[PDB]
């Protein structure tokens, strides 16, 4: 209460019960909030984040609200490291839910998870909002299955420089449309662009994308307007969706709400 925002959590209201494992900025922790409440405490490591100008979006993202979206549920600032606290996703991140061959897929169920991320990413995009890195390893899958959008904007706040410019050695080269590697041009369409080597994701049953070449490489391929190819568990008609996301012309790419539109058309004749 006192003491305390609307964004931000007391840490002594939680407990923690498990570990998750580690990302960008550290360790993620499994936990109750206030004795009965599931969350993910994600506890942000010394150095790695640019806090001050992350705690006043955090501000924003407090209104963000979608099924699709990992919910943020507030923030541990006054401390230590810093914790986010957000919705607690059982199933862990999706690009080792698909490696996972046991599952035994459906591609009805791969074409879900893609309508998941699309119906999160319309909503992000129907608020003006880039999640700005949308990668499998950045989706999570909670006990039901569902797939989520999580940790939209969080790249703003890097401040590792290997993560943060394509002259760097983690950057996402393998997600990145030709003028943000060209030019560090950032849209909605760089979204889009990000979304279908999702979908190749998926549908690949989380292969890396362009999996025999290196980042150079992959560069070097699509600024020469050469483009991933058909996973054997996709249709011509999911291939036709993901590939549309590649055009050169940022502006000849669809929207979110075309792809969800293209992605129901297809679940209904695939049915
Ligand atoms: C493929 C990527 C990966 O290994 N990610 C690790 C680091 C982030 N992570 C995580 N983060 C949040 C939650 C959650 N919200 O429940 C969760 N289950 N797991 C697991």
């Amino acid at each position: 209460g006192l003491g305390y925002g609307s964004w931000e959590i007391d840490p002594k209201d939680l407990t923690f019960l498990k570990e998750l494992g580690t990302g960008q900025f550290g360790v993620v922790k499994y936990g109750k909030w206030r004795g009965q409440y599931d969350v993910a405490i994600k506890m942000i490591k010394e150095g790695s984040m640019s806090e001050d100008e992350f705690i006043e979006e955090a501000k924003v993202m407090m209104n963000l609200s979608h099924e699709k979206l990992v919910q943020l549920y507030g923030v541990c600032t006054k401390q230590r490291p810093i914790f986010i606290i957000t919705e607690y996703m059982a199933n862990g991140c999706l690009l080792n839910y698909l490696r996972e061959m046991r599952h035994r897929f459906q591609t009805q169920q791969l074409l879900e998870m893609c309508k998941d991320v699309c119906e999160a990413m319309e909503y992000l995009e129907s608020k003006q909002f880039l999640h700005r890195d949308l990668a499998a390893r950045n989706c999570l899958v909670n006990d039901q299955g569902v797939v989520k959008v999580s940790d939209f904007g969080l790249s703003r706040y890097v401040l590792d420089d290997e993560y943060t410019s394509s002259v760097g050695s983690k950057f996402p080269v393998r997600w990145s449309p030709p003028e943000v590697l060209m030019y560090s041009k950032f849209s909605s369409k760089s979204d889009i662009w990000a979304f279908g080597v999702l979908m190749w994701e998926i549908y690949s049953l989380g292969k890396m994308p362009y999996e025999r070449f290196t980042n150079s490489e992959t560069a070097e391929h699509i600024a020469q307007g050469l483009r991933l190819y058909r996973p054997h568990l996709a249709s011509e008609k999911v291939y036709t969706i993901m590939y549309s996301c590649w055009h050169e012309k940022a502006d000849e790419r669809p929207t979110f709400k075309i792809l969800l539109s293209n992605i129901l058309d297809v679940m209904d004749e695939e049915s």
